[PDB]
């Protein structure tokens, strides 16, 4: 409600959109983090259906998705703050960096929890079909080995230069051939994704990877890849494997994936 209710602690990083900060909630020294959002170049158009986003950000009570808790606009600085559960293991991208750094592979189990705990969250976001871009960065750890989602696509509606920056340089390593060739909405898109981002989590590095985006045109629609690496089991290697099939009626659904022996209770959420 009011941005003295929260007092800042630090800046934990920069977003294309603005700063992340980790702050203390006054009534109960509760530690969340919030996203400072300037809205001032912002119609009145674009911010009914920013409050729009917001609302359906606001909806999504999940485990395995980052909980959102309070907005808070000042507007001596034109200034809108969404606060957010603060996730203390950081993002999924910094864990990638760090393994390839140390010289060091994740543990299956590890990767099962990720499998297990963004499935739940996808299948939770299908339901209410909306974000779920699936890139490492936005994909959360809590300090209990809770995994969550965290893709807050809201904000690219702020800055139309930085949003269309962000689109064009990037390469989408996790683009399903369905979404390249002229496509739209379908949930096993997502499992294409989840496929392409456990990949990473096990080798390291993408599936698929080229220096242009039509050279990765071509690597994806051939669908073939490297096998991750041996110190994962053949049956982690054959889901991952199978949400990478060219065609999306092969690839498992939410359903399916979790049915798999591999997954099991301690590799789902505790609070
Ligand atoms: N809920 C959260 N809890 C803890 N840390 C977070 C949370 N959200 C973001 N961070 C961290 O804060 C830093 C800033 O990232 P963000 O501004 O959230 O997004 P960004 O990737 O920089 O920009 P985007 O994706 O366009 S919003 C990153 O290092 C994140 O790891
Ligand atoms: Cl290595
Ligand atoms: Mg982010």
């Amino acid at each position: 409600s009011r941005a003295e209710d929260y007092e800042v602690l630090y800046t934990i990083g920069t977003g294309s959109y603005g700063r992340c900060q980790k702050i203390r909630r006054k009534s109960d020294g509760k530690i969340l983090v919030w996203k400072e959002l300037d809205y001032g170049s912002m119609t009145e158009a674009e911010k009914q259906m920013l409050v729009s986003e917001v609302n359906l950000l606001r909806e999504l009570k999940h485990p395995n998705i980052v909980r959102y808790y309070d907005r808070i606009i000042d507007r001596t600085n034109t200034t809108l703050y969404i606060v957010m559960e603060y996730c203390e293991g950081g993002d999924l991208a910094s864990v990638i960096t760090k393994g390839t750094k140390e010289r060091q592979y994740l543990d299956e189990e590890f990767v099962l929890r990720v499998m297990t705990q963004l499935t739940l969250a996808l299948k939770e976001c299908h339901r209410r079909s909306l974000h779920r871009d699936l890139k490492p960065a936005n994909v959360f750890l809590d300090g209990k080995q809770n995994v969550k989602l965290g893709d807050f696509g809201l904000a690219r509606i702020l800055n139309h230069d930085t949003s269309f920056a962000k689109a064009f340089v990037g390469t989408p390593y996790y683009m399903s051939p369905e979404q390249m060739n002229r496509m739209s909405y379908n949930e096993k898109s997502d499992i294409w994704s989840l496929g392409c981002l456990l990949y990473e989590l096990c080798a390291l590095m993408p599936p698929f990877t080229a220096f242009s985006q039509k050279e990765l045109a071509g690597k994806i629609r051939e669908g073939k890849f490297r096998r991750i690496p041996y110190r994962y089991s053949d049956e982690l290697n054959e889901i991952i494997t199978r949400m990478l099939n060219l065609k999306d009626y092969h690839r498992p659904s939410v359903e399916e994936i979790l049915e798999n022996p591999l997954i099991l209770e301690h590799h789902h959420h505790h609070h």
